[PDB]
């Protein structure tokens, strides 16, 4: 019933644009929206984010997260490894690459989501959430070498999956980090399950 | 180590602005970033709220109440937790309970409320509180609930069993063109992974 009639460029940068979208609401009334897009995307989606399950025997499973200064937030955020999918890359390979670049972890794909929206009231940005396990007992993951590209500065933080929500609350409580929404959402459902 | 140096306005819309952010990188080098921000955020601890509404109902499996709406930035229908912006002076819990009633008709009870969490921190400063709310579906208030959508709001309620949420979401994505929100998908993945 609803649909786009037109888009108007308001402002373009090297990475992000701001558009004015005209849409038909369901009553047959024309309406406007200020919408944000990435300039970079071709791709099944803009990005991937990796849920990395570190499995070591005789240890808790951990979820592997990254801390990065995020200039939009003006502070440090805890997030799932993530980055944009390069032209002609597959969502899975982007996942394994970014996981390796940001953590040093060599991992295995378990499952891959369809494209999911990041903030659909504001942007069109989408990602593939890619669940990956990490055999933490394999010698290649024994002393993992994070290979950040230019401009990235990433600290790795592994947290036990069985207490993930409580561990994140402590980090917010004490470190004044911002936790990412998808991460928090995952941590919550761990608690809410069953 | 890192911190903001200056933020220069690039373009201001009615509800969204683009900014050129200058920050210090952790090598002591000045770098810049293009940032998206809302123009609405006042004293609100976050821009918005999203509600994780657990519909509880005697001799029913617990459901997660979701909404389906046209999202202009996306040019399509999206499945999301109930959500809205926090009004000036409104508490996040108060906004969650009001947005949930407006969008679904259900009258909830607060369970918990997150710190402010970042929506898409490589692109924006946007934050939310993720507020968990239980709905007593046995209560007669919650019997045949009527959405009260505001001006230009057109919302469909989709209640899906917690114990089968991801497969039920995958099923809906299978049968039509629509995107699942990443926080909903993340929570559905954690329910499978626990
Ligand atoms: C009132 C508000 N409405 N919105 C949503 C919106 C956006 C984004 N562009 O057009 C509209 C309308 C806010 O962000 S404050
Ligand atoms: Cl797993
Ligand atoms: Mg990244
Ligand atoms: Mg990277
Ligand atoms: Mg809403
Ligand atoms: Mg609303």
């Amino acid at each position: 019933k609803q649909y786009i009639i037109s888009e108007e460029l308001i402002s373009e940068g090297k990475w992000v644009k701001l558009e004015k979208t005209t849409y038909m609401d369901p009553t047959g009334k024309t309406r406007t929206w200020e919408s944000v897009k990435r300039t970079t995307r071709k791709q099944t989606a803009d990005g991937v984010a990796v849920i990395p399950v570190l499995q070591r025997t005789l240890h808790y499973e951990c979820i592997v997260l990254v801390k990065q200064f995020r200039p939009p937030m003006g502070g440090y955020c805890i997030e799932f490894p993530a980055g944009l999918i390069d032209d002609g890359e597959t969502p899975e390979a982007a996942a394994l690459r970014e996981l390796e670049e940001e953590t040093g972890y060599k991992g295995d794909i378990a499952e891959c989501s369809p494209a999911v929206c990041m903030d659909p009231g504001l942007s069109n940005c989408t990602i593939h959430i890619v669940t990956v396990t990490i055999n933490g007992d394999d010698a290649e993951n024994a002393r993992p070498k994070p290979k950040p590209g230019d401009g990235e500065f990433v600290e790795v933080i592994s947290l036990p999956k069985n207490d993930l929500l409580q561990r994140l609350d402590a980090l917010v409580a004490e470190e004044h980090l911002t936790v990412d929404a998808r991460v928090y959402s995952y941590a919550l459902a761990l608690k809410h399950a069953n």
